């Protein structure tokens, strides 16, 4: 059956364990089995390592998914099918060690806070990446550093046991992603696995030239988004039956209420559709011989930044309409409050990235290496 | 060539003209005339009398298009499109009296402020009707009333001929449009010029299957949207060369623009996108046994709200950012300011029209004999 | 020795006791004491209890100031403050007995989920009311019911003691606050200890003129404003000094920051500004004859709505700006955020509380008993 | 015979006359002369040329005053009382003999587009200045330019004689303001009348120690103030009667009327109580020995940019809520709205302006020189 459909039924198991995620601040064995199992952690990684070298919309249509039964899970889905493209960025020998024959699953942190001097083999590396997503899963973690003299970053395939991982991810929401701190202490990397995004991937083939940067910061909007959706459905199903004391009209027969859903609604669906639109034009073109032009690039953040925000938004309004329910833990419009305005916080989408962008749409000098 | 080159095209025209258009408060005849040719004001009328029976949207597409060009002008188009869909509600004979062999362009107004008495034949109506956009170059004009006793209301095909045109429209905006008063002093219509919306139309096929009321809602949507492209495109324009003669940036240059620019680009591109998503959603529908249903019709009074406010508020961001530039007549985005702010009025699509939706979302008792 | 002084003085020690307060949900026995001391947990009862019957100005100035150290600490005073209004409705016998010389905090639930039965010398009632606010450290709880079959509501002055409090109090935000349900069951209640509200004070001096329920809505927008100003605090600190990519261009030096700053200081100081002079409005004719009228009482309940969804607002902008930073549990932000957004769920001050007032506005008919 | 009892007299006066006002584009010669003789164009002039030298917030109340009856001439108002203050900066001598005995109206332009060449006994200056208000009833205009070489502006005061006054205020709004530009064309201009703002007024009384930019600024606060609250009478007004044809209910019905009118009431006299406390805090301050401090300026600029920007929201949505009334020419409400945003476009009070006292309230680098 198709992964959209598995995606569709593991939502629904992230749903009734996201207590139990949120109280662990990790995913279950069992949950982490079934995502597994439908190739969801893996999803993006080329053919070669064995791994279904899934189209970006299809990916992305099922982290969002995910997300609607539980933001975290879906966080994490974001963050493995993210991780899972810089596979296609590894020479054949290292790529096949870590992630043949269905082996491996990636986190991976961007920012290059790692000092890497260069010694015979390889590299010596060290560095504390804080947002580790997902590491208490993953085996893998391609982690950003700065190799020796050198101003362009650089990134490390580095094991997760070879890492210390240490105990941070103490956050308002995204509890269950384990986005905990990793530092490296003197760790040798061989060369072939130290490489630079910049350089391109070594497999070729369309889903490596979608946009990385851009793929990267949809993920977050993915997770948002789905979010968002299941920020609505809890408000449509406690508006039907919330009664005052006082006033009995319920909490859906006001016409505020009513304006507030429509409102909502559209938003978001607006959001979704520019979200899904703009992935399928730069898809089309990544089959080109040319790279994935800038204008694309920057529709991309565009939306992804768009996303991630009126999510927020959506998320803000059917938390602030539940009123006096959603205030308690025990309330569902809780976590879908603190899970949306902890992805607001990430870095690609926070409402800094819309400047760049608006450079790009100014003609404005810009450097888009990283857009 | 496709209609809808004709229609860019024609909108380089419009926008050629736009000053007369507005200083006059009508399109100029050879404007009308190339709109005509084009087949663009009887777009959706049947096959039966010399019309392209053009799909939704496609024709809301060609409006839009148009109204990037002059709002005024897009928005005839616009209230055309919908108006020529009543004439696939006339009994076959009134029809071509009216509409055969290509003739005849339509005006229509839907609230029913006429009062009509029945006689033998017919009817005797008089009513005064506001916002008769076109009326200037339509030949008829569909006009709602009260039959009689009849709670539900009643249409009436008029002639312009028998109508007193007053002159009415002096406006902020949309001034091209002439939407003047109208006014029908007892006069007499046939039996076969006097129909039900409710009844559903005499020509069955999917154009007229499609939801006619959340038609006309999108035709002010796609006006608007297509207005606030212009604004976008102005302020581009503008913030290029734009510099302050007091500090050394241009306008392009002040991050504040930047992130603006951006979000307007993405609020626009994401009601954009839901717009058309909706309008093909529910054409597909059109094409089944089943009345299109009330869930479906309400997502494109949802996401015809949405185009028209964010259209607004794209507007005035780009006003705003334009400065004391936009303060005067001769600027371009005046204009697009002006008539947006017009556009927002119609009661199809103001803040009023999301409470209805929002209480289909909420599955809330509701009135949806006009969703 | 001014009580102004003493609040900014018990506001630094709310503010270094936070953590504790928020992780007991509760105050500090000895942050407690300080308070009484001062006299801040009695300050608007009579002086024939040997309290300060301060005005209301002064009071709600100490609210705010408290808020400022600590959300839930100056919660505490708003709450405590606006119940112990209701020590002027008691007849002199029950007066002294409960609150003479010196003794006794209040704690007060307005909401009328009460069952009270008459019977000799009284009643007994049976209800479960919850948001408790500060009834860990108050003597005596105001709960509102229905006596009989009355349509018109009263409430009873109930003992702590004589309650079951149940540990309900799991929120987002105000932790320590303790606003926990309490229930009834069968208690009996004297004659001179029920009163109804709409019947007017015993102590018909000034303070107990001034709206009973405007002083309600306003304690909570003194709490939200005194919030609102303590995430300015922490912003503009944090500011100076986030540097991002791995050197400097930090936070404060961004256009959209500075924009952020000034947009936000001139809000809050705009609600505060509209708070305070409302309030002397009011102050000044609640030395008159006459009922202090609806228009007085109307501007009341829009500038304490307003001032706490501004704050909200307000919060939100300086938790989005200091981005990552945020999410941490060890961020004061943080916890600014969790209460400004738990504040804005109260009855009194939501967004659904604007209506009522916007009638009055309208000169549309309205029920103003509980304006 | 108090000064705002006479300011809010001749503001009847000029809402009676608004239609010629924006007819003709400025203030009919009846207008002018009530507003002459009640000393409003002159009103804070110095002593020494037979003036009232009026307290600040005196001054700026009797413009908001006069713009609630009409905008364009409370513009006037605004711009007369700011370009008076710098009679306050002239020698002696020329003080005298242009404003000497009660002569003298000013008009003022600080952009410094002119470009003076220094000769024998004074300078000759060239330049043409747009947006110079209220010049169709001004003898003197304060015009900003360069002397020589110098990189600090100066200021001249021309005659209107000397200038072609150019018909380009063809705007959007304001104009009765009839802002017109200007022109020099090689002007000698005696050393006597020649200035730098920044070395101060030579009568120096607290009047002249009041910020002056902080002034202008808050000039344009008042008329957007003013206003403003006519939006919100207008609405108020039509909402008691408007019915729409199946509506079942008047405009003012509708809950969504009555919570955006409170939303509307209470943001506008937030902004305006903001604007009034900063001004008198300022006032208390011009009376001591040392200038008036950077932080307090800071204060004025962030009051002044919220009023405007608070008031173009709140005419927004009065204009929004009255639909398809405001459209047409004959609606109060719609030259509120062109007026409204008009005043936003000025470069002292736009979004932009947020920027420096954003710097200020971060502490960080700023060029406060023109705060
Ligand atoms: C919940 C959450 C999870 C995140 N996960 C990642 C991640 O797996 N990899 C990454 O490069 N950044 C992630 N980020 C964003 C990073 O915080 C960013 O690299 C950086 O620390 C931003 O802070 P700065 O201003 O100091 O540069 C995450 C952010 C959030 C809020
Ligand atoms: C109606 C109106 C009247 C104005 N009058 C004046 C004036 O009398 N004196 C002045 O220095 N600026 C005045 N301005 C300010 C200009 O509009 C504003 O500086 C301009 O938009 C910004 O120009 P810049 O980009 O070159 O800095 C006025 C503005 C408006 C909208
Ligand atoms: C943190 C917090 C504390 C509150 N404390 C009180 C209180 O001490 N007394 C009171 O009448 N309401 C208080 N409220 C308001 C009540 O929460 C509100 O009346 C109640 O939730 C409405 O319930 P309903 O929707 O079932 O009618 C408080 C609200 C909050 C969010
Ligand atoms: C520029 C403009 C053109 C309009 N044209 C039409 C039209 O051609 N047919 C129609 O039914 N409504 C049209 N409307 C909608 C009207 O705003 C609305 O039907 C009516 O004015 C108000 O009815 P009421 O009395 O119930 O408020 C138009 C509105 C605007 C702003």
């Amino acid at each position: 059956t198709e992964i959209e459909i598995l995606a569709e039924k593991i939502a629904r198991w992230a749903r009734a364990r996201s207590a139990e995620i949120e109280r662990d601040r990790r995913l279950p064995d069992e949950l982490v089995t079934r995502l597994r199992e439908a190739g969801l952690l893996r999803a993006t990684m080329p053919r070669e390592v064995a791994a279904p070298e899934l189209a970006p919309g299809r990916a992305l249509r099922c982290a969002e998914a995910v997300a609607r039964g539980d933001a975290s899970a879906g966080w994490c889905v974001s963050i493995a099918i993210t991780s899972a493209l810089l596979v296609a960025y590894l020479p054949a020998r290292s790529r096949e060690e870590m992630f043949g024959g269905g082996r491996g699953v990636a986190a991976g942190v961007w920012a290059p806070r790692g000092t890497a001097r260069s010694v015979d083999g390889g590299v010596v590396v060290s560095g504390r990446w804080p947002f580790c997503s997902g590491i208490n899963h993953a085996d893998i973690m391609f982690a950003g550093c700065f190799v020796d003299d050198r101003q362009v970053p650089s990134v490390v395939a580095l094991n997760k046991d070879e890492l210390q991982v240490l105990d941070t991810w103490h956050t308002l929401g995204l509890r269950g992603t384990g986005s905990h701190d990793c530092v490296a202490d003197d760790v040798f990397v061989p060369a072939d696995r130290v490489f630079s995004v910049f350089d391109g991937p070594i497999v070729d083939r369309p889903l490596y030239r979608f946009p990385v940067f851009g793929f990267f910061a949809l993920s977050i909007g993915a997770a948002a988004l789905g979010n968002a959706r299941a920020a609505i459905d809890d408000l449509v199903e406690l508006a039907g039956g919330k009664k005052g004391l006082g006033s009995t009209r319920t909490l859906a027969e006001r016409s505020a209420t009513q304006a507030a859903a429509a409102t909502a609604e559209s938003a978001l669906g607006a959001a979704r559709a520019l979200f899904y639109e703009v992935i399928e034009a730069a898809w089309q073109v990544s089959h080109d011989a040319e790279a994935v032009p800038v204008t694309m690039r920057n529709r991309l953040r565009l939306a992804a930044t768009h996303a991630v925000r009126t999510s927020a938004d959506v998320v803000r309004s059917m938390y602030d309409l539940a009123g006096g329910t959603a205030i308690y833990d025990n309330a569902p419009l809780q976590r879908r409050f603190r899970d949306a305005f902890t992805a607001t916080a990430h870095f690609q989408v926070n409402e800094a990235s819309r400047e760049l962008p608006g450079r790009v749409l100014l003609d404005q000098p810009a450097d888009v290496s990283m857009l």
